[PDB]
């Protein structure tokens, strides 16, 4: 399942999307939807925000690690949610994505096919997904092109409280996406619509 699908999408997405910066639009869009979900659930059950009071998106580059992390305090995913994403959604969305592609239809927005996650492959050679839903444990899953990694209970990672954290291991020739000014421009250009705070961690540079 996952090995073939991730390999296909890695090839197709890198071939047809020359503007690699849209990966950040897709991730921010997914985070925004997850935040809409917990916001709406908290209307009828305020205690849903007990795990994490604030709703936001935070971007954390780590140049020493070569990673760009996008974390949100959205509703998160149960293990069943993540399993469904990896199985049913990935298979069906890949089919719809490449029929749209073949059709010559406007496929600019990848997430309309439910596989926007894989646009991470524009800039990343592997992604570590950490996620925490109020009804389940914290889980981690690793994605790489051709990879068959198992969803695992995360016992040694930092606690999310609630939400989802996408840690992207940036490609060697694309470290520009770790730079503060480049990230800010991309966010400004592609995320005007978002109604949640978008935060960036900037670190004093030696020097
Ligand atoms: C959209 N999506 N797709 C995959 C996927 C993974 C592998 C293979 C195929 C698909 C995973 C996700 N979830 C997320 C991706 C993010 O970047 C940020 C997030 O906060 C989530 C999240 O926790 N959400 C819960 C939720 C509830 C209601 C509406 N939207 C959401 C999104």
């Amino acid at each position: 399942f996952q090995a073939e699908i991730s390999q296909l999408l890695d090839l197709i997405i890198n071939t047809f999307y020359s503007n690699k910066e849209i990966f950040l639009r897709e991730l921010i869009s997914n985070s925004s939807d997850a935040l809409d979900k917990i916001r709406y659930a908290a209307l009828t059950d305020p205690s849903q925000l007990d795990s994490e009071k604030d709703l936001y998106i935070r971007i954390i580059p780590n140049k020493e690690e070569g990673t760009l992390t996008i974390r949100d305090t959205g509703i998160g995913m149960t293990k069943a949610d993540l399993v469904n994403n990896l199985g049913t959604i990935a298979k069906s969305g890949t089919k719809a994505f490449m029929e749209a592609l073949s059709s010559g239809a406007d496929i600019s927005m990848i997430g309309q096919f439910g596989v926007g996650f894989y646009s991470s492959y524009l800039v990343a050679e592997k992604v570590q997904v950490t996620t925490k839903h109020n009804d389940d444990e914290q889980y981690i899953w690793e994605s790489a092109a051709g990879g068959t990694f198992t969803i695992t209970e995360d016992t040694e990672g930092p606690r999310l409280g609630r939400g989802t954290s996408m840690k992207l291991f940036i490609k060697e020739d694309l470290k520009e996406y770790l730079e503060e000014k480049r990230i800010r421009e991309i966010v400004k250009k592609h995320s005007e619509f978002i109604s949640y705070p978008i935060q960036l961690v900037v670190t004093k540079e030696t020097e």
